[PDB]
Order: C-alpha cells, then sequence, then structure tokens
C-alpha cells in the first residue's frame, strides 16, 4: 500500500528525529550548564574596604638590642656563621659602628627571646610612619588601624572590621572622598645589605592590599607596590560574585579551622600552617593558632626545608558570596617646589628626606556603583520538560498520560 | 484498578500546576543574560582627552586686586590681609608678594572668580611643548578651554560645533596623540599651611572620555607624573545595557542635551547650590552668578560638606543604555634619557634640573583596532515561555488552549 | 472554533519569532574561573628602548646610517652642535672624518645585530621561582626596537617552563642595566629618535611572535616593577555565530605578513623585524621607498587585510605596581657589586617582576543561545498549546490535500 509506506515511512524517520533530538537535551542538561550575568547597580553609600600595609623592612634598626643580635644576627644576614661582622667595605660608617658596638659579646649572658616579640616591637610602628591620614575628609588616628603579623611583619589594616567596630562607608567617589594616608616610610631604619639572601631587598617603599573584612590579608602574594615620592591614587570598582555550587560549578558554598568565614586566603593559610606544625612543631609569626613560634634555628634546619618542599597539594576552591576590589593605579609626584619646603618644615624633616621616604597613598572608589557578576543555571528542569513535551506533541502526538495507555494494554 | 489511574491524573496534573507555575514565575523575575563580543575594525573613533594642571592659578598672574578679594580664600593671606608670619618658602616668591599685598592707600576693583580662573589659569599655549596625532603635528587650537573644579582645563578633541571626529587607523606608541606638556611648577601657588583645598602634588590629572559625556575630572581623573612618558593603552567597549524590568537602565534623555552620569551629577550638584546659596562654582553649567570667595567660605563650602553626608538620594544617577567606556592600561618610561637631556633643554630655553622637574609626555592610543561589546540579553522571552508552557502541557496532558476553553460549559 | 482563526494567528506569530531569533545564531557567554595546582608560564620579550650602542658605532657604520640615525646631516657631517656631552662628540668628530676612506659592503640586519644591546651585559640578575637562569634562557628576537630577548620561548625543544606559587618572588625576576651611557646622543628630531630611556616588555603566549612596538608596556629605571598576571582562556564562536577563525595562526603573525606581503611587493624590501627571505632594506631604501611605503598602508590599505580573532586564545591580563630601588641600605651595596657609581645605579637600574596572582586560570566562553534542539521544543509546544498540532497532522491535511 504505498500511502501506508509513505506514511510509516517518513513517521518512523520522525520518530528516530524526536529520539534523536530528545537525546540531545538530555544530554545537555546533565553536563548541567551555566551562563553569567554582568550588571552595575547604583548606589548611595558603599562601605569602605579594608585595607593593609607594610613597610617593606621588616626590623628597625635602632630597635635590635644586643639581645636580639645573639639569636637572630645569622638569620638577618648580619653575622656569618661564626659569629662575627663582615666588615665589608660596602657600609655606612656610623650604622657600622653601631652594630660592632651592640655586636661584640665579650662577657655577654644571653637572655629569653621571641620572634613574636622582635617582631612586634622592631617592627616599624603606625604612630610613627602615619605622618597625615584622612577619611572622607575628616581626620584619622593610629587608633584606626588594627596590627596584623604578615610575612612581612608588624603590618597595619584600616577599617578592619574587627572589635566591634562598624564598617566605614562612603557617598562620593574621588580623590579626597576615601582614604588619603601619608606615610613615612623610614628608610635609615632599613636593616643593611652585605650580601644576599631570599629574603633581601634593594627595594623600599610599602607593600598594600584592598581587601574585604571578611577575608585576613595575604599581603606577600596578593598585595601591590606604592614608592616614595609620589601620590598613587587607586581608583576601585566593588564587585560582587555570586558563584554557583557543584554540579553546575566549583563553588564552595559552605561554612569552613582557625578563621570562621571561608575564603581562598583564608583556606591557603590553613594548609601551609597545618604543614608545618606537622613537619616541625613550630608556626611562622603569620599563623594563626597556639603552637610556639619558630625559633631561628628550627626556620634555618626545618621549617624553611619544609616550605621549599611543601611547593614541589592543598586545592582551595572559591566561595559562593565574594566582594573583590578592582582598581586602577595612577600617581602624581610629592613634594611640588612650592610646599617641599613647608613639609620640611612641617615634620622636622629636610627636602631630601621628604623626596625619598614620603608617599601619599590615595585610596577611594572611582564612583558610586557595584558590579555584580551571577552564575545562572542555563537550563532548569522545568525549561527541560517544556522542550521534551514540545519535542514529543510534535514528532509524534503523545502525551505522557499517553505512554502510559500502552501499559493498560498489556 | 482505575482509581490507580484518577490518582495518576490527580499527580500528572499537579505537577504540570507546578513546573508550569515555575515558568511563570522566572518570566516574571524579567531574567537577562550578558553576551560578550570583540569586533575587528579598520578604523576607531578616538575618544575626548582633558586635563587639567593640578595647579589651578598661576602665581604670576595673581594681582594686588586678586589678592584682597581671593586671597584668604587660596592660603595666601591670613584673615589680616598678611603673609601668615610662618613664610615658609624661598624668597624671591615671598617678596612677590609682599610687594604685591600691600594695601596701603589701595582702591580695590570688581572682581569675580570665572574672570579670575579664566584669566589667571594655565596656559595651554605655554603648557603644550610639543603636540602629535598620528604622526601630523597638533597645535594649541586643538584643544578647547573646560572649566572644571581644577580650573582653565584643556580637552583634545572635544566634538563640538559640526567638527569632524577624529580617527585612528594603526594600534601602538605613536598612532594616537602623544603630547609633550610642561605643569610650570615655577608658578604653583605657595604652600604657607593647609585648607581643605591645599595640596603637596604636582604634576596633572587626565581623564579618557567620549565626547557625549563632559568631563568630571576631580573623580574620573587619573594623575601623570612629571619625569616620565606615561603610555595609556586604550580598550573600546560599548556595552548596551537593558532597560527596566529587566534593568535600572535609562534611555529617556535640562543643562544637558544627551544624558550621561556626569551630566546628572553636575545637574544634580549644581540645583542644589543654586537652591541653598544663590551661587554656582566655575565648573557648573547654567546661567547663575559665579561664587564670590565670601560666599564659598559662608555658604558653598557648608552648603556642599552638608550635601556629602545628608542626602545621597538627590540625584541616583542611572546609566544610560548606550554607553561607551574606554579601558586605560597605564605604562611609563623615564624622559629625558641622558643623550636628550641636554638637547631638551636647548630646545625650551630652560634648565636641565628645571626638565627633570616640568616635563611629562602623554601618550594615548588604543591596543589594537578593535573594540569589545559587553551586552544584556533577555533569557526568557514571551515565546518562549509559550514554548515551555505549551510543551508541558502538551506532556502532563494532551492538553491545548482550546481543550481549557471546552472544560468551562 | 470560531476563535480557532486567532489562536493560529497566534501560532505563526510566535514560532515566527523563535524561528527567526534561532538565524540570529545567538550565543551568550560563560565566564568561570578554575582552581589548578600548576600553571605553565608565558614567554616574556623585553627591548631597551635603545637600538644601537654609542660604542658600537664604527666609521663604515657612520658613513651608510649616519643620516639615517640623525648622526650626520645630509652633507655628511656632524651638526657640531654643542647640544652633547663633549666625550660623546668628540668619539663622533673622530668617526667621521671620511678623508682617504674606502667604503665597504654593509646590510642593516648586522648592525641591529652588533651594535643591539648584548643579553649579556644587561642582565645583572635573573632568578626564575627562587632558581638561577643565565642569558642562555633568551632567545634573540628581533623587532621595530631590535635586537630584543624572549624569556621562555618554548622553542628550541625547551619545555615549557611553569610556576607552583603566586606572589612577588615565584615568577621571572631579572634586574636590568638599560645603559644609559650607550645611547646614540640626540642632535636633533626624527620619525625615530627617542628622548625615552627604559625597556618595553611584553607578555605573550609563547605561539605568537612578539609585537613590542604596539602592544609592549614600558618599565622604568629606579623602580622594581611588579607585574601581577592572571590567565585568561578565551573559546570564541566560529562563523554563523560569531567571527573567529580555527606555523600557528595568531593575530600577530597575521599582522606581520600582511606588512610583509605588501612591502616585498611595493619596494622588494624587508625591515630587520619581518620573516622570510627577502633581502634587508638599505638606508638609502628605507629613505627613498619603504618609510612612505609603510606609511601609506597605515591611511589606505589596512582596510584590505582584514585579520579575524582566533577560537582558542590565552591571554595574559597584567597589574603593574612599582616601589623604589634602589633603598639607601642597598644603595651602596649595590655599586660595589657592579662596580658603578650610585647615582649611575638610580639612573640605569631596574628590577622586573613578572608574576601570577594565584594559582587560577579564568575560562571566557562564548556559548550558543539557541540550538535547533531547543527551536523544535518552543514551536512543538506552541503547536501542542494554540491547536492541537503534530507534524503528522500536518501530514494529514497534505493528504487531504490530495483531493
Ligand atoms: C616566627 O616567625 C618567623 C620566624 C622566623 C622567620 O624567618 C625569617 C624572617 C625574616 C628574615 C629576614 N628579614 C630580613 C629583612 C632585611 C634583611 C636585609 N639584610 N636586608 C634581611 C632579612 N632576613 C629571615 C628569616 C620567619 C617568621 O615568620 C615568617
Ligand atoms: C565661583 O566658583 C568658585 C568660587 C570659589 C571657589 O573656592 C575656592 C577655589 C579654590 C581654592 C584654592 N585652590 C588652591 C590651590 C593652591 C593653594 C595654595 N596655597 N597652594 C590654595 C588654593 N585655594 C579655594 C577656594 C571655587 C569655585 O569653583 C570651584
Ligand atoms: C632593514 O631594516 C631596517 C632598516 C632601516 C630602518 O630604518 C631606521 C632604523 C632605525 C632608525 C633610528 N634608530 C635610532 C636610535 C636612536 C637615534 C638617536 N639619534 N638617538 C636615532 C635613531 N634612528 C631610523 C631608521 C628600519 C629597519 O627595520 C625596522
Ligand atoms: C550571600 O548569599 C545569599 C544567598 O541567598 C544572598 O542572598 C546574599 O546577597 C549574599 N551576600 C551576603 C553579603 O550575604
Ligand atoms: C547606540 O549608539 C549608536 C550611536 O550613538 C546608535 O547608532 C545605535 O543605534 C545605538 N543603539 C544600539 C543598540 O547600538
Ligand atoms: C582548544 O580547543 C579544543 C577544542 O576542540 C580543546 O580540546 C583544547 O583543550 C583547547 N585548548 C588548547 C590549548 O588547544
Ligand atoms: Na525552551
Amino acid at each position: 500500500s504505498l500511502k501506508r509506506v509513505v506514511w510509516a515511512l517518513c513517521f518512523m524517520g520522525s520518530l528516530a528525529l524526536l529520539a534523536l533530538v530528545c537525546t540531545n537535551r538530555i544530554q545537555y542538561y546533565f553536563l548541567y550548564p551555566h551562563v553569567t550575568k554582568l550588571d552595575e547597580v547604583a548606589a548611595t553609600r558603599l562601605t569602605f574596604p579594608a585595607v593593609t600595609f607594610c613597610n617593606l623592612n621588616e626590623f628597625r634598626f635602632s630597635r635590635v638590642t644586643k639581645n636580639d643580635l645573639y639569636h637572630a644576627g645569622e638569620l638577618l644576614a648580619l653575622l656569618n656563621n661564626r659569629y662575627e661582622i663582615p666588615d665589608t667595605q660596602t657600609a655606612d660608617e656610623k650604622q657600622l659602628e653601631i652594630l660592632q658596638d651592640k655586636a661584640n659579646f665579650r662577657n655577654f649572658k644571653p637572655k629569653p627571646f621571641n620572634m613574636l616579640e622582635f617582631y612586634d616591637r622592631a617592627g616599624h610602628d603606625i604612630r610613627e610612619m602615619l605622618l597625615s591620614c584622612f577619611f572622607r575628609g575628616e581626620q584619622c588616628s593610629p587608633e584606626d588601624f588594627k596590627v596584623v603579623f604578615t610575612r612581612y611583619g608588624k603590618c597595619y589594616t584600616f577599617n578592619a572590621g574587627q572589635d566591634g567596630k562598624p564598617r566605614l562607608i562612603t557617598m562620593k567617589g574621588g580623590t579626597g572622598n576615601g582614604l588619603e594616608i601619608m606615610l613615612d616610610i623610614q628608610q635609615d631604619e632599613y636593616l643593611p645589605v652585605w650580601g644576599e639572601t631570599d629574603e633581601t631587598s634593594f627595594e623600599a617603599g610599602i607593600k598594600v592590599q584592598i581587601h574585604s573584612q571578611d577575608e585576613p590579608p595575604l599581603i606577600d602574594q596578593l598585595g601591590f607596590g606604592v614608592a616614595p615620592g609620589f601620590q598613587t591614587f587607586v581608583s576601585c570598582q566593588e564587585q560582587r560574585l555570586i558563584y554557583l555550587p557543584p554540579p553546575w560549578g566549583d563553588c564552595k558554598a559552605t561554612t569552613g579551622e582557625f578563621y570562621d568565614t571561608y575564603s581562598i586566603t583564608a583556606c591557603r593559610i590553613d594548609c601551609e600552617t597545618r604543614y608545618l606544625v606537622e613537619n616541625c612543631n613550630c608556626r611562622m609569626v603569620h599563623m594563626p593558632g597556639d603552637a610556639p613560634y619558630c625559633t631561628p634555628e628550627q626556620y634555618k634546619e626545618c621549617a624553611d626545608p619544609a616550605l621549599d618542599f611543601l611547593v614541589e597539594y592543598c586545592v582551595c576552591e572559591m566561595p559562593c558570596n565574594v566582594t573583590r576590589y578592582g582598581k586602577e593605579l595612577s600617581m602624581v609626584k610629592i613634594p611640588s617646589k612650592a610646599s617641599a619646603k613647608y613639609l620640611a618644615k612641617k615634620y622636622n624633616k629636610s627636602e631630601q628626606y621628604i623626596g625619598e621616604n614620603i608617599l601619599v597613598l590615595d585610596i577611594f572608589f572611582e564612583a558610586l556603583n557595584y558590579e555584580t557578576i551571577e552564575q545562572k543555571k542555563a537550563y532548569e528542569v522545568a525549561g527541560l520538560l517544556g522542550d521534551i513535551g514540545g519535542q514529543m506533541g510534535l514528532f509524534i502526538g503523545a502525551s505522557i498520560l499517553t505512554v502510559l495507555e500502552l501499559f493498560d494494554y498489556a
């Protein structure tokens, strides 16, 4: 019969086709696809971020005591392993006099010694580095900086959000309307450079990280530099990422050892911290917990090889609520010739000092808005069924109530 | 056994109600997603470039009459009308002032801050040591004056009065705009004490913006320092965002013909200041009278310092739907080289010390000949709604829209 | 059944919308970032802004190229302008005396190589992930700035280097001496003459040549410059959805090819930075033919040679930061260490520090917005909604359209 052939001829193609296309939409769904929704929304306020900054130098040269030098000199490249000064013809005369004086161990009774105490006491004091401080055109004081220990030593966090302190906000973008600090980096307190190590800088300045209050600073890896002699502008953009969990993504939605709120920085410090305690029964200045802080012998012999080997293991995925701060750096010179003499008079320093040691850091929001980056689900379940039902109710006539009629037969 | 059957219709009917209502809610969220694209081009329209010298008024162009009317405002006179004892700056300046600042037998003359701003301001004619666009030279006539919160400022390629807008045909260092600026530090007003308005900075402020929007360079600027050639690698972005209900965008288009966040902020900030003090600042549009130095101290500084905190929503300025943004990557090298310092001093009758204190080279260009497009697309249209519910009907039931119409009888 | 005519019209309406939408070939974008344990480090190409060393310029160099280089006026003599330091003006006034001189052959590629800055003397210090490296890790490549060097070229069978940690130390950390004293003196102005001093750096995939005259950034002396990178994997869509195109293709290699086919066709000449086997331009040929020939291409024949984007692309985003060099504590030491003045150090030394912010890579991918499977579901659902229709019912109406 020609018709009931041409009929079932092209109907069998149509059932193979529905079988084909319906398999495509079930395979796609099981890839669990997502797409991205970029949006920007206007705002009237914006919570100002946390700002963590460090002097590139860890210990003030003048704050080193005789006791400090006995224990830490070989650690700091100020004594060779026989405990005396190299007398290298590279030196400041006055500093090498100060050192050999403090480094003469005749009839010396070693005293107790601790690395947090050294870091805390020898570290640069915000009270003397913070020549000037203004937030939204109102004044601020070293009280507004919370101390934090990083691999760069005693560092400070503005608007840290801790100890019941509210988070600062801003109501206008641009230079005057955020944080504007004038720092004095104190170059002549830098520990001298007579030979080289992994831990030696020719660098001079500060290191800065702008980060949310829910995450600690990781300023040795996430920092940026600000150099002396310039007022450096930091124009920021608030980005609110909302990312998708598994199966759609690799997000971490949950709660999270030594911290309470999960964040990639907080996670990487745990892997670093437990590894060092497990392999050396020891922690470093930047690590949380209760372990004893490392001794100079323990660092030379144990912790440095333990970290050196650790890199050559621990994966830390992104959280689902993440607020990031994008920034555009720009800079102009300080001081102007007109203000150079005044700044020296104002702070009892020479004009040469001001241009070698003064930086102004100026952090603000470009404008009152925040960008939103959200992974959205591409193929929900409701949309699959509409797609199959439409494909069924097209290639054939079936409903799901029909396919159940085929069981009422058998 | 047909109670298993009408149980199995009542269930499958409930499932259609649930899944179909989900797509009705989703549709009512008015969802959108984003389409990133990059498209090649053979030419590319060059932006406007607005720049300001960080100093507002040239020290040498300040007259006796200026000092009488604006001297206390500018931290050049204490409220007794004299140099403030401290006098912490070099004699030749302070000598220049002690003569200009002697009001014995002085007859005050009229004064206007815009006239002062225009007249004392840095002149593009002395600032612009050199200028090249697409390797061809340019002159101060290609820069148009605009008054900003920084004063008398200059915009390259302003696009106004029927002048064609420049284009570019190649990316990289030379193939856009390269200026050598003299910021003229020896003209900066002295600093003897501090004010809200006093800076230790020296250099220029630059904003790269489309010609459809005015410069708001005291917020949207960036700094360029003297002593460097500063490279500005730009990427053109044409973002097209969606109106309500999908977004919060503005397609509608007072003080300006074309909507822009900047035009809205300057407009709102202007209406506020005129309402509360009958007074506008130099950077503001319109026809209101310009603030006098007394009106600033007595009215506008407090009026603005109060709008900084207790206000905000007098204007939320929403984004327009068709927006061109310029991304910029800043880089720099030192100018001048040891070989070219001596040549540069000779060229401009200036000291070698001066050049390293006052010369900057600004280099604005496109990374490459293309533009990115960031585009909001609707995720769930009405046509796709019907396809989704119709299929669920034609799946859980055999139902059509006509079938549900028979059930009303 | 009266208003059936309406519901059929609505099916025509909605079905035309989703059928036209399909043919726009819509795509939307999928942003994701995925964590990694290792990460392949890029190539880094850098140039001294200065092309030829003053000390390596010979009398023969000066005869053929002195006018090309604004070192001689078109009478072949020194401008004798005292606008440069005496020792160098004496060095050149000497080299420029053409009494009894037999000119010898000369080609521009040799000059670029020999007078160009030598990688062995610029590279004061080199560390990759804290381990030492040597000028042997730098492959020479010729760009418009002359003899330039590419670290981790990935060429000559060397495996591609990786890094396992982010931050300051764990990338490439070179300390350069830009050698301000070998910069050619500047006596007058040219298209090709600079007041600048420092280097130009480009971070690129090993699969593409550097286009450092267009895509570089500047590094200045007197600073350690921090370069924080983020690896981006772009996967973009071919036609009809997009305009991407699927030794190795790259946008850079496409432009350098258009630039070379054009210059050889019109001047039978190639420039130092160009690939192939054509002869290199003589100073007169550049003067007489190529300089106007390239000038013309930018204005009229960019439009004829169009270069589309590739479909698998790895980009490197960079954030520049800097701190001062050298510190007062280390200023005296670096002078002693390299037998140079403290003022020389602050005028000639930069430390370039390239690294990844952290161990992850972003992926920006164009995805198809409306495929064919999803079209049918939408129209099929619309058919089974406004009417009862399947495709079979439409075949009954063509059966019945056999009466
Ligand atoms: C308990 O916590 C810790 C204990 C020991 C640690 O090990 C070291 C810390 C610092 C240095 C070091 N800092 C220098 C600065 C300048 C110079 C210079 N001469 N320019 C030389 C320096 N050496 C060396 C080893 C680390 C810890 O926390 C990370
Ligand atoms: C009609 O429009 C306006 C009227 C008044 C305005 O008020 C002021 C404008 C400028 C200053 C100011 N700029 C200084 C720079 C350097 C120094 C220094 N001593 N170095 C001191 C300065 N004082 C102060 C007040 C503003 C207006 O429009 C914005
Ligand atoms: C076959 O390959 C080529 C041949 C010729 C080319 O043309 C020129 C190459 C270099 C210069 C040039 N470099 C200078 C550096 C310093 C100074 C200074 N006075 N300080 C002046 C300089 N002039 C000019 C023209 C280009 C080629 O390939 C790109
Ligand atoms: C966190 O995630 C929740 C999930 O619903 C979301 O509503 C909220 O906006 C996110 N942000 C904060 C700061 O809680
Ligand atoms: C965007 O702007 C251009 C010119 O301003 C105009 O031609 C175009 O129609 C506008 N709309 C879109 C969606 O591009
Ligand atoms: C390139 O695209 C292909 C898709 O066919 C993919 O398999 C591959 O991982 C991509 N990346 C590279 C580096 O080739
Ligand atoms: Na659908």
